């Protein structure tokens, strides 16, 4: 739940493909601002896969905990090529950071 540690994980693991700031660029992956409490596939201006659109979950602490352990198990056919993060506490820290930064 540690936002300082989660920021560092974001930078190392995610930041090459994602921005989190309001109005931030889409890059390889979508800008993530506003995601908490949204369905998948909601960022206008981004080309998602049908797999992502068809997942039909709401993004939130628990769903992101599962997704980020193993993205392709959670959303088969996703084009996010990221193997996932093993440690539950590392995912928890990252998600706390995302919950701060994507709501800012
Ligand atoms: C490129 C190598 C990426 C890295 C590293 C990470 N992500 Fe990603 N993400 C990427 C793409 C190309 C996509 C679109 C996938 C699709 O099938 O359309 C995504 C998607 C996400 C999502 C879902 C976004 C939404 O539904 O609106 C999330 C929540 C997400 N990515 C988060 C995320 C995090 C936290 C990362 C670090 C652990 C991370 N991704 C790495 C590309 C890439």
């Amino acid at each position: 739940g540690d936002v300082e540690k989660g920021k560092k994980i974001f930078i190392m693991k995610c930041s090459q493909c994602h921005t989190v700031e309001k109005g931030g660029k889409h890059k390889t992956g979508p800008n993530l601002h506003g995601l908490f409490g949204r369905k998948t596939s909601q960022a206008p201006g981004y080309s998602y896969t049908a797999a992502n659109k068809n997942k039909g979950i709401i993004w939130g602490e628990d769903t992101l905990m599962e997704y980020l352990e193993n993205p392709k198990k959670y959303i088969p056919g996703t084009k996010m090529i990221f193997v996932g993060i093993k440690k539950k506490e590392e995912r928890a820290d990252l998600i706390a950071y995302l919950k701060k930064a994507t709501n800012e």
